[PDB]
């Protein structure tokens, strides 16, 4: 979950401190999400939100109250690449992949310092 996701982002964007730079970005980067994403970074977050939401409709994820933000999985970072571990059971493997996709997206889009701390009246 989170602790793991923060590391995935640091794996790809080494200079970052994720919970500081990507927290409260746009309408999607943070808890919840509503409106239209303000940019590509925000669209990344929207997508991940939809993935988590999707992890929910899976029989494999039904029995894990811990929640994906805190549903712990195994992965690795070796020379800036993320690898989800085969040892992850069905649900965690799916959440892992959602987080890998997002950390990769984040590293491929521009950061607009105009959208952090964005007021939720724009969503
Ligand atoms: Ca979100």
């Amino acid at each position: 979950a989170l602790w793991q996701f923060n590391g995935m982002i640091k794996c790809k964007i080494p200079s970052s401190e994720p919970l500081l730079d990507f927290n409260n970005y746009g309408c999607y980067c943070g808890l919840g999400g509503s409106g239209t994403p303000v940019d590509d970074l925000d669209r990344c977050c929207q997508t991940q939100d939809n993935c988590y939401k999707q992890a929910k409709k899976l029989d494999s994820c039904k029995v894990l109250v811990d929640n994906p933000y805190t549903n712990n999985y195994s992965y690795s970072c070796s020379n800036n690449e993320i690898t989800c571990s085969s040892e992850n059971n069905a649900c965690e493997a799916f959440i892992c992949n959602c987080d890998r996709n997002a950390a990769i997206c984040f590293s491929k889009v521009p950061y607009n310092k105009e959208h952090k701390n964005l007021d939720k009246k724009n969503c």
